[PDB]
């Protein structure tokens, strides 16, 4: 792989850092709580920073790239991702080819933890975790990404976003929140250098 995952302690503001903003973006979902689980809070078990020569090597060049073409500014913000593909994506990276087979074109952040627990059993949450087939599950460890994700001149809209490419001049797509639109942002990009995955982060959903 050339993957190492270094563990960050509870008592290491990079950690505490991370937990606030996964703690913090929990918000109630449209759903009643059925893809994703019904909770308030969550356990964090660990939390572990990717390290990679080479896809740092390729998120790096991308990331000047569109530094280039957008003022001189590449617009990274640090959002969350939640698929069953996390093991795959920490050893190999993003990679945009894999969006058809996995249920979507596009691969797909959440500014909310709670949005992104959503996708991690699946579309829907799948039918919950591989052991007790619970979307629900207080017991079974999840896994979610917390990435760098390039991107550069955002289009925003106002509904779902269902694309093949970013427009024009842009190099990635938002989609808003509304009244009788969207409840909370999604943001996409279309290539898999776009985003590095910073921090896995292992947890439960806790019972309120
Ligand atoms: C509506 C919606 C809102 C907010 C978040 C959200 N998140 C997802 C996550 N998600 C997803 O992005 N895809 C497309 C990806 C394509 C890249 C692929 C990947 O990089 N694999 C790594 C790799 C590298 C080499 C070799 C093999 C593999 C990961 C999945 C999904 O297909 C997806 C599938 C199920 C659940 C969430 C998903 C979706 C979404 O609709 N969101
Ligand atoms: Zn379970």
């Amino acid at each position: 792989s050339g993957t190492i995952l270094l563990d960050l302690a509870p008592e290491d503001k990079e950690y505490q850092s991370v937990e606030e903003e996964m703690q913090s973006t929990i918000r109630e979902h449209r759903d009643g709580g059925n893809a994703g689980g019904i909770f308030n809070r969550y356990n964090v078990i660990r939390i572990q920073k990717v390290v990679n020569k080479k896809l740092r090597e390729r998120f790096c060049h991308r990331q000047k790239e569109v530094s280039e073409e957008n003022h001189n500014h590449h617009n990274e913000r640090m959002l969350f991702h939640g698929s069953p593909f996390i093991n795959a994506i920490i050893h190999k990276g993003f990679d945009e080819r894999h969006a058809y087979i996995g249920g979507m074109a596009g691969i797909y952040f959440a500014e909310n933890s709670s949005k992104s627990n959503q996708y991690v059993y699946g579309i829907g949450g799948g039918t919950g975790c591989p052991t007790h087939k619970d979307r629900s599950c207080y017991i079974c460890h999840r896994q979610m990404l917390f990435c760098r994700v390039t991107l550069g001149k955002s289009f925003l809209q106002f509904s779902t976003i269902k694309m093949a490419h970013a427009p024009p001049g842009h190099h990635s797509v938002i989609g808003r929140p509304s009244v009788n639109g969207l409840a909370y942002a999604e943001y996409v990009i279309y290539r898999g250098e776009q985003a590095y995955p910073e921090y896995l982060i292992t947890y439960q959903i806790m019972k309120p």
